[PDB]
């Protein structure tokens, strides 16, 4: 196809759950053991084949932690899609991923596309949130939700593609 369409893109969530990762495995097929926490944000972009589409993701992957929240609408105004990240072996991760998610619905675009990515998912023998729990969570507030493993690439390109797919 010949239709090329670009959106903006914004990764939110604690520290440590998997923002970067995520996005070197979908933008560079690249995954480090050893991350260094970002400082403020990080920013790529991907393009990918959807359909008979041409799908361009400007991609801001943000610093999780606290001293930065002060920062988010910089990344989130004006983002067409959001994916909030929680570690599926630390629920305080998931429950502060809720909060973002809240922040999103009041403050971000109204028709924002929200996915919620139950991130680290090798590491199931370490689960601390219920994969129907958090489903039924998602469904409850209309958020697009995965399981994905940036380390094994377990749904990571499946996510984004999903996302682009409804915008
Ligand atoms: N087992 C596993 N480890 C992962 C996964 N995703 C990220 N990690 C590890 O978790 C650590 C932190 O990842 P990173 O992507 O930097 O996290 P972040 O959410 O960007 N942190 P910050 O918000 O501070 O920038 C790294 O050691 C990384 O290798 C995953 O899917 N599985
Ligand atoms: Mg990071």
């Amino acid at each position: 196809g010949n239709k090329i369409c670009q959106f903006k893109l914004v990764l939110l969530g604690e520290s440590l759950v998997g923002k970067s990762s995520l996005v070197l495995r979908f933008v560079k097929g690249q995954f480090h053991e050893f991350q260094e926490s970002t400082i403020g944000a990080a920013f790529l972009t991907q393009t990918v084949c959807l359909d008979d589409t041409t799908v361009k993701f400007e991609i801001w992957d943000t610093a999780g932690q606290e001293r930065y929240h002060s920062l988010a609408p910089m990344y989130y105004r004006g983002a067409q899609a959001a994916i909030v990240v929680y570690d599926i072996t630390n629920e305080e991760s998931f429950a502060r991923a809720k909060n973002w998610v809240k922040e999103l619905q009041r403050q971000a675009s109204p028709n924002i596309v929200i996915a919620l990515s139950g991130n680290k998912a090798d590491l199931a023998n370490k689960r601390a949130v219920d994969f129907q729990e958090a489903q039924s969570y998602a469904d409850d507030n209309s958020l697009l939700f995965m399981e994905t493993s940036a380390k094994t690439s377990m749904n990571v390109n499946e996510i984004f593609m999903a996302i682009a797919k409804k915008l």
